[PDB]
């Protein structure tokens, strides 16, 4: 038996990764500057030379190219890993190029990320291990706070998408070049892009 990757996912191309990463940074710089954000600072961090630099706050960022993870396998140790990797669709798609659609950027006290909206064919690659449809958790992580783990970004996203589903999104508290800014409370923020970003990526396995 040959062992599996650390994980499967869509790995963005150099160009797409650079584009998204840069858009992510601009958003953190813009957000940290926004009046509506500075007002809610107490809900973002507990601690207290007045401005918070969000780029600094999300002090852990992906070292290489950005990526959208499907199944964490831990070389076969993760539950369902073998079952996921044995699927025809996974084996067929391995090394194939895809286009991912980014619909929004979001920030919480724990993570910063980009929401990915998967096509139906891409959803075939989403593992099957709430009231939101499958694949809602899909995202690209842009940054995390010092003690936060990668799995958190997907959780943060779902929590945001639930707030939207319930109509607690609210009126846009601002307008950024790329879209409307929304305050969901508890340090949560979302930029709904006027125009969805398309990024190119390759579906494959990372071995560490």
């Amino acid at each position: 038996k040959d062992f599996l990757p650390l994980y499967f996912g869509w790995f963005l191309t150099k160009k797409s990764s650079e584009t998204l990463r840069k858009a992510g940074q601009v958003f953190l710089e813009e957000l940290g500057n926004h009046k509506a954000f500075k007002k809610e600072l107490r809900h973002f961090i507990s601690g207290d030379k007045e401005k918070l630099e969000l780029v600094s706050y999300f002090g852990k960022r992906p070292p290489g190219v950005l990526q959208c993870t499907t199944k964490f396998c831990d070389y076969g140790k993760a539950a369902g890993a073998e079952e996921y990797a044995q699927q025809e669709v996974v084996k067929r798609s391995y090394g194939k190029a895809f286009k991912l659609s980014i619909s929004a950027l979001f920030v919480t006290p724990k993570t910063a990320g980009a929401q990915v909206v998967l096509t139906d064919q891409e959803l075939q690659l989403w593992p099957s291990d709430e009231g939101l449809p499958p694949g809602s958790r899909a995202q690209v992580t842009l940054g995390c706070a010092a003690d936060v783990q990668p799995v958190q970004t997907g959780l943060d996203l779902l929590d945001i998408l639930q707030q939207v589903k319930g109509g607690s999104q609210g009126e846009a508290v601002g307008e950024l070049p790329r879209g409307k800014l929304y305050s969901l409370g508890k340090g949560r923020w979302m930029l709904s892009l006027t125009k969805k970003m398309e990024v190119k990526a390759i579906f494959t396995g990372y071995y560490g």
